[PDB]
């Protein structure tokens, strides 16, 4: 069911994640980390402290689809053992330093065909497709966004919700 869903999806904020690699998002989906820019990285911490949920929406660039999405469960930290992030041509590793950890809420995906009735108030009504990495979601369309997604019966909500 979707119950528990919405649930953890009450007052959430919500962040479009633009990855420009499969590999790292199947690192993320496996070790539950996550790491951006950090002007992303400071919107993220701030939003962490602000809102009982934040949700991380992932695209990888060029597929055409959403990859699933996932609450964060800690501000960024440094200094923990090195993720082997696939970095893209100019950039280096001391940008992606800051590393969040998340709880995944939904690991299958969904096409942009699925998600064009719905357009982002924060970034000119555009479809919620478009975006950079780290735009923000508003409320309602990042609920009806989570919403669209195929339900993951792998995951148990139970545990997020009492993290919250
Ligand atoms: C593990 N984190 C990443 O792979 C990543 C990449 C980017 C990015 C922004 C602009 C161009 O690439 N943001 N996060």
């Amino acid at each position: 069911g979707t119950s528990k869903l919405k649930y953890v999806l009450q007052d959430a904020r919500f962040f479009l994640i633009k990855s420009n690699n499969h590999e790292n998002v199947s690192l993320a989906k496996a070790k539950g980390v996550w790491s951006t820019l950090p002007v992303n990285e400071k919107k993220l911490n701030l939003a962490f402290r602000s809102a009982r949920s934040v949700i991380l929406i992932f695209s990888v660039r060029e597929s055409g689809k959403f990859q699933g999405f996932a609450r964060l469960s800690s501000e960024s930290h440094h200094g923990g053992s090195p993720i082997h992030w696939v970095l893209p041509a100019g950039m280096s590793a001391k940008m992606l330093g800051g590393v969040f950890k998340i709880d995944w809420i939904c690991r299958r995906e969904l096409p942009f065909t699925k998600s064009a009735h719905l357009t982002n108030p924060w970034n000119e009504h555009k479809p919620v497709k478009i975006g950079r990495d780290g735009q923000e979601i508003e409320l309602e369309c990042g609920t009806q966004l989570c919403l669209l997604f195929p339900p993951d019966e792998s995951i148990d909500l139970y545990q997020v919700i009492h993290k919250m």
